[PDB]
């Protein structure tokens, strides 16, 4: 069962009024939440009211979903409530930099995806799930946690006061939980390097078509992908704490492992901290690079994104080279 906020929670959200001077730094991409912590749940309010309307959701019950989410969060190093804060921001921007490409269904389906794309994470990959054959991975075959991460989802819509979406026609509600299950399921990485592939040949043919279904279910996997990975994409500073917290998340993994007796590959094992920047290195070349890449090809007002990605890339090869730590 999903854990419920309290009335306090929820009725002190509904009084949060953003400050002015966030208006201006919440539209750029490069935003970090970090230095706000008391602010998240009414920035992503903020948010929703921008790109939808304040009329998009019943007040009371948009308050009582986000505070039930955030509760439903665990106190895991990275996939936590500040993630899911980070990668609907990220969205919001996007989001709001091609606004006409998007249907009110789809922008108000794909913030709250966002904010609950990791939602009762436990700190553990796919992968332990599955090699350690975990009632989950019997449950979720594939894409394991992120099938759970959608469940989880329409646990919370189902929680009493809690459905956001109940306004909707018997159609768009069926069509929103979709959108939502997709865009979840997209998270998945393992999912990520066939769709990039699949994108960009539909791009360089000349082939790739907004109004066709299939390519804009990939192109909004490829955006979630893009938020996901968002912290490539912040300032120098900001991108190396919030690897310090993956880091610190895969190390405890990599622990659970060993006290199980299999030693875990070297990106979680805490003993080959060393071997960290080789490993960035190689995940921006093979994964943020190409996603990034992409995104602005079909999407240009996203440029800004590639552009920190690159600079970003450019910090862990001065890092490996000794010029930076
Ligand atoms: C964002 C992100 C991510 N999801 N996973 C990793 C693995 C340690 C390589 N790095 C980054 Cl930077
Ligand atoms: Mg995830
Ligand atoms: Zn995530």
């Amino acid at each position: 069962h999903m854990s419920i906020c309290t009335s306090e929670e929820w009725q002190g959200l509904m009084q949060f009024t953003l400050p002015v001077r966030l208006c201006k730094e919440i539209e750029l991409f490069h935003f970090d939440i970090g230095p706000f912590e008391n602010m998240w749940p009414g920035i992503f309010v903020y948010m929703v009211h921008r790109s939808c309307g304040t009329s998009c959701f019943e007040l009371e019950k948009l308050c009582r979903f986000i505070m039930s989410v955030k509760k439903n969060y665990r106190r895991v190093p990275y996939h936590n409530w500040k993630h899911a804060v980070t990668v609907a921001h990220c969205m919001y921007a996007i989001l709001q930099n091609n606004h006409t490409l998007f249907t009110d269904l789809e922008r108000k389906g794909l913030l709250i995806a966002c904010l609950c794309h990791d939602l009762d994470h436990r700190g553990f990959s796919n992968s332990y799930l599955q090699k350690f054959d975990h009632p989950l991975a019997a449950l979720y075959s594939t894409s394991t946690m992120e099938q759970h991460h959608f469940s989880q989802t329409v646990s919370i819509l189902q929680l009493e006061g809690h459905n956001i979406f109940s306004t909707l026609s018997s159609s768009e509600y069926e069509q929103v939980l979709e959108i939502i299950r997709k865009a979840i399921i997209a998270t998945d990485l393992a999912l990520y390097f066939g769709n990039r592939k699949q994108l960009e040949e539909m791009y360089q043919t000349g082939s790739l078509n907004l109004n066709n279904q299939s390519h804009r279910d990939r192109v909004i996997g490829l955006m979630m992908t893009a938020c996901d990975l968002c912290s490539v994409t912040k300032l120098w500073p900001v991108t190396k704490l919030t690897a310090n917290d993956i880091y610190a998340e895969f190390w405890a993994e990599g622990d659970e492992m060993k006290k199980l007796g299999i030693q875990p590959i070297p990106m979680m094992d805490r003993d080959k901290k060393d071997e960290v920047p080789q490993g960035q290195l190689g995940f921006y070349n093979a994964v943020a690079i190409p996603c990034y890449t992409t995104l602005t090809q079909i999407l240009p007002p996203t440029e800004p994104l590639l552009k920190a990605c690159r600079d970003n890339l450019s910090q862990w090869e001065k890092v490996i080279r000794g010029e930076e730590t």
